[PDB]
RNA sequence: AAAA
C-alpha cells in the first residue's frame, strides 16, 4: 500500500493537492495537526470519504492548540514521532508531504522521516493557491501544482522495529 | 558581535520582530532571500533606517525569484549556504532566525545552522501578526511576540574553516 | 502552501 502522511495548516487544500503527487493516488491517507480551530477538518473529511478506495485519518495532537514555546513543541513533536510510527506501512516507506502546517511542525515530519524512513519527501507548491477542491482541479489540469522532492530517506530499520 | 541571520519572506515584520530575540539587540542583521518581485523590502529598510549603527544587508537569490522545482531548490540552496559562511562572525556563531520565507527555505536555513554552528536558532511567533512597525512595537510592549528556540547547534570547526 |  502507498501511505501518504501529512501535516495540515489552515489552507485546506495542501494535503488534497498531495494525493495527487503521484498518478496512482494513493491507497492511505494521514493527516496529524493541532488541536486549533484554524484547521477545519470538515472539507477533508467530505472529499477524502467520497473517494471509495482510500483510507482517511486525522489525528490531533490532544490538548495543544498551539506551538508557542519549547515545552509545546517537544510534546508536538513526540506526539508526531509516535504517530509516524504506528501510521507508516510495514513492508514500504511513507510518502511524506511538507507542506502543512506551522514551519516547526513541518521541520519536525522531515527530522521524522530521516529517522524512519521515507519512499518520498516532498513540498506541493500552488501558483494561485486554490481554495476548494474545483479549484485545485482547475489548477491541476492547467499545471499551476507543483511538486519538489526534497529526497527519498531510508531511515534506520533498527528504529522502525520499535513500533511493537 | 552578535549576527542575526533571516531568511525573509513576504510578511516583512518577521525580521523586525526577530532583532528583538535578545535584550541587547543585535550589531548586524543579515537578510537572505529570492529574487521575486513580490518582495517588498521597504518595511524591513524603515526599520533598519531607524537603527543607523545596526549593520544591516538583504542578499537576493541572483536569477531566481521562486523555487519551483529540484534545481530551484539547489540553486537556493548552494547560494544560501556561500551566503551564511560570508555573513556569520569570525570568533562566535551568529544567531538564526527560521521564521522567515517559504518552508524550503527555511529547512535549508537550518540545514545551514546545523552544519557551521548557531548559537540560537528561534522561531519568532506573533499572537495577531503585526502588519506595521507600530503594530509591533505594541506586541512587543503587551508580550504578544514570541521566541522558540529550536536548539544550539556547535557546527563543525573544519567547514567553518573554509571561508578561506 | 513566503510567521499554519
Amino acid at each position: 500500500s502507498r501511505v501518504l502522511l501529512c501535516s495540515a495548516g489552515h489552507s485546506s487544500m495542501v494535503v488534497p493537492e498531495a494525493f495527487h503527487a503521484v498518478p496512482e493516488g494513493f491507497e492511505e491517507v494521514h493527516v496529524f495537526t493541532t488541536d486549533s480551530e484554524k484547521f477545519n477538518p470538515v472539507v477533508l473529511n467530505d472529499f477524502f470519504h467520497s473517494l471509495p478506495n482510500v483510507r482517511f485519518s486525522i489525528t490531533k495532537c490532544h490538548g495543544l492548540a498551539d506551538i508557542l514555546n519549547e515545552r509545546d513543541f517537544e510534546f508536538y513533536q513526540e506526539m508526531l514521532w509516535q504517530w509516524y510510527l504506528t501510521k507508516m506501512p510495514d513492508n514500504e516507506l511513507p510518502y511524506v508531504c511538507l507542506s502543512g502546517g506551522i514551519k516547526s511542525m513541518s521541520a519536525s515530519l522531515q527530522k521524522a522521516a530521516t529517522l524512519f524512513g521515507a519512499q518520498s519527501v516532498f513540498h506541493v507548491l500552488a501558483d494561485n493557491n486554490p481554495r476548494n477542491i474545483e479549484e485545485m482541479f482547475d489548477a491541476l489540469q492547467k499545471g499551476q501544482i507543483h511538486f519538489i522532492e526534497m529526497g527519498y530517506e531510508p531511515g534506520w530499520a533498527a528504529l522502525r522495529r520499535l513500533k511493537k
